[PDB]
């Protein structure tokens, strides 16, 4: 394997963590290849759940938890602190709220979070590498509650950064936000990845095109697809009641996406750095509503 950049995969990985059994499990859980049949039965449908009032108030529910979750996450980035050290933080803190961290077994994925950093894409496999001073690294969080996953993720500088990284981040919230400013019942799914696409252009940056934001309630992946690019032929028009994410991966070079021998993490073929933003979103008749929002402070972490 060629590696596109400076990072490499420090291993051995811990041992898989338990989760205590009086934690509700989701059903790939369990599943040796950790398949969920729940959403393996869905796999060819573009139809979108109107969500009811119960699960509105299920999905309010897991999302701040998972907020709560990244917060802590937030806290422990500093130069020195490793991967594995924040994702060990994140399980305990996902137990203390009795949530399962959804990504656990999802697919075999091996940890109870993604942590991606520099030139990596998205799906990041926390591991020994400590955290330099100039990195970029975005912490990924979802937590399953009551039947219902919350998901959001966002890019965390590591002391002092460089002017390519604050531009780089600061675009990706942008972009972001912009998509989400759009979010009203009547609009298409497809139009988001047009505003994303238009302003990561205006500052010199791409838009990774294999990975997508997504429906999630009942099942952490179902639909819509939706797209982050331009010209995208997305299925599907926003009603109140749907809940989706929003989840842009823009990059200083090419959109180019490759993935590591682990099967997992997915970083830029040309080396260059990757940033990211996530929120979970209910339509309502307004807009939206983040279901992932900070509640007491003003702005992402990477603006304090
Ligand atoms: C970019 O990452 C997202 C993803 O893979 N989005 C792809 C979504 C997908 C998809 C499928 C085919 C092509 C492109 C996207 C989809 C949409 C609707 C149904 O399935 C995940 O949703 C991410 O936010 C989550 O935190 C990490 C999850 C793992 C446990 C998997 C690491
Ligand atoms: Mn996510
Ligand atoms: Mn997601
Ligand atoms: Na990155």
């Amino acid at each position: 394997y060629r590696y596109t950049g400076k990072l490499r995969p420090h291993y051995p990985l811990m041992p898989t963590r338990p989760v205590p059994s009086y934690i509700q499990r989701p059903d790939y859980a369990d599943h040796p290849l950790g398949m969920s049949e729940s959403e393996q039965a869905l796999k060819g449908t573009s139809q979108i759940k109107l969500l009811s009032s119960e699960d509105i108030e299920g999905m309010r529910l897991v999302c701040r938890l998972a907020r709560e979750v990244l917060d802590v996450a937030a806290g422990m980035i500093k130069p020195g602190v490793t991967t594995e050290e924040i994702d060990h933080a994140v399980h305990l803190a996902c137990i203390a709220r009795n949530c399962y961290p959804s990504p656990l077994n999802y697919y075999n994925f091996p940890k109870s979070c993604c942590t991606s950093v520099n030139e990596v894409i998205c799906h990041g496999i926390p591991d020994r590498r400590p955290l330099q001073e100039g990195d970029i690294v975005n912490v990924d969080i979802t937590l399953y509650r009551n039947g219902y996953h919350g998901d959001l993720n966002e890019t965390f500088f590591v002391g002092e950064v460089d002017d390519g990284a604050r531009k780089l981040v600061q675009t990706t919230y942008e972009c972001l936000m912009q998509a989400i400013d759009a979010v009203k019942p009547g609009v298409r799914y497809r139009e988001l990845g047009n505003i994303i696409q238009k302003h990561a252009q205006a500052n010199g940056f791409s838009v990774v095109r294999s990975y997508c934001g997504h429906g999630i309630h009942k099942l952490f992946h179902t639909a819509p697809n939706v797209p982050h690019y331009a010209k995208n032929k997305a299925v599907g028009v926003m009603k109140s009641g749907h809940v989706f994410t929003i989840e842009p991966m823009i990059c200083e070079g090419g959109w180019q996406d490759e993935t590591w021998p682990d099967g997992w993490t997915a970083v830029t073929r040309d080396g260059k750095r990757s940033a990211q933003f996530e929120h979970t979103l209910l339509v309502t008749d307004t807009g939206c509503e983040i279901l992932t929002r900070r509640l007491d402070s003003a702005r992402p972490h990477f603006m304090s």
